[PDB]
């Protein structure tokens, strides 16, 4: 069942549905610090992606997941299956690509996105910094496939940030170990494969890109970079933050800024 991978839940209510979206590595937890501080004013539809809950007996990683033009084909379906409207949806990570993939195919059942640590590509070239070198992919990869466990326990802390005790990088390597590694390791492929720099102009619905201003994923000039190129509406926010994953390692600073772009319009 398609449904099993996605898990979509709902929680709150209103007129206005919040569609959240997580990054690799992680799941529809990420948000826990988030979801409190939106039910009161908008339904919230929460999904998994890029592999999370693999190891569940019941997921079953679907052709369409290969690329991530068929997660952007994905979100689609949910938002039909769903009767969503015009939703407001914040992608961490590569689901804000998915999104904004999603959004050139129906802007009109978008009405924003927000961005957090978003990246539409992580391999440099000679032009574009995208914040990694091919040993730094490579190095990154690690032992991925040869150990999954030591590969978490390197990974985890690098992505989130901070230190390796942190509740933070915790969560993120107890999601981590809810991937099956096989998946995980193609997921990763895809992900590092991908180029979505040529999407950006077709984007038209108002996007708000937040991202930490010291994420060693995603340089600062990352969100410069997509508010110089999207289509339509666009502001940028850089949080004195640490770490790819803030919503979850530093919720203090990014909570009041994700509600602050999911709450006020462009501008
Ligand atoms: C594969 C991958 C990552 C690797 C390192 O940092 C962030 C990442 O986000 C991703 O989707
Ligand atoms: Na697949
Ligand atoms: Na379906
Ligand atoms: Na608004």
């Amino acid at each position: 069942r398609v449904e099993a991978a996605r898990n979509v839940h709902i929680v709150g209510s209103g007129d206005t549905t919040v569609v959240l979206g997580h990054g690799f590595g992680t799941d529809q937890s990420v948000w826990k610090h988030l979801v409190p501080y939106l039910v009161d004013s908008y339904r919230v539809l929460l999904y998994d992606n890029m592999g999370a809950g693999s190891t569940n007996p019941e997921y079953f990683h679907f052709e369409r997941y290969s690329t991530l033009q068929g997660y952007a084909h994905d979100l689609l379906v949910i938002l039909h299956e769903f009767n969503i409207r015009s939703c407001i949806f914040v992608g961490h990570s590569l689901s804000a690509m998915t999104g904004a993939i999603a959004s050139i195919i129906r802007p009109d059942l978008f009405q924003k996105i927000v961005m957090l640590s978003a990246s539409p590509r992580f391999l440099n070239t000679a032009d574009y910094l995208g914040g990694f070198e091919p040993a730094d992919v490579e190095q990154l990869a690690g032992a991925i496939e040869a150990n999954y466990k030591s590969w978490v326990s390197g990974f985890a802390p690098m992505v989130v940030g901070g230190d390796m005790d942190s509740v933070a990088v915790q969560e993120f390597s107890r999601t981590l170990f809810n991937m099956r590694p096989d998946i995980a390791r193609s997921v990763f492929r895809t992900i590092f494969t991908s180029d979505l720099r040529d999407y950006l102009g077709r984007v038209t619905v108002p996007c708000h890109i937040i991202q930490s201003s010291r994420d060693m994923a995603v340089p600062v000039s990352v969100a410069g970079y997509i508010h110089n190129r999207v289509g339509g509406r666009s502001v940028v926010e850089v949080m004195n933050t640490e770490g790819h994953l803030p919503q979850l390692s530093a919720p203090e600073v990014a909570i009041p800024v994700l509600l602050r772009h999911i709450k006020n319009d462009i501008d």
